[PDB]
């Protein structure tokens, strides 16, 4: 639905996560990386986790901190 | 949570999710599982993914088959 605008939007967001694989992103964190990453802000507002469990491979979990974490497979 | 409404679904997802670890499994799954389980229709209707990543220790993943498919942290 996103990709309506951003075509790209999987590559960019595998590229956001390869590059924070180590250990793995939050979703604001994410945000704020694709901001910095495409000169554009993040297009979704709110279902961000559905949206982002579409793109393969994509892991989400709650960390120590119970935080939900998004990263690649292992 | 919707645990607020629903007093043993906490108990019985986990349940679903400890028989299923090996493999883990899709929302469907665990929809006619806890159907097969409790005799029940599952209770849940919008925004069940964000509810099972609120269990401690679960882990939604996307398989390259776009299956999305829950599971148990893993022990190492």
């Amino acid at each position: 639905g996103s990709r309506e605008e951003y075509p790209d939007i999987d590559s960019e967001v595998r590229a956001i996560l390869l590059s924070h694989a180590q250990n793995g992103i939050t979703i604001s964190s994410i945000k704020s990386e694709y901001r910095k990453l495409t000169g554009n802000p993040f297009p979704l507002h709110d279902n961000v986790t559905d949206f982002l469990l579409t793109i393969p491979n994509v892991t989400a979990e709650c960390s120590e901190s119970g935080k939900r974490i998004f990263n690649l497979k292992a």
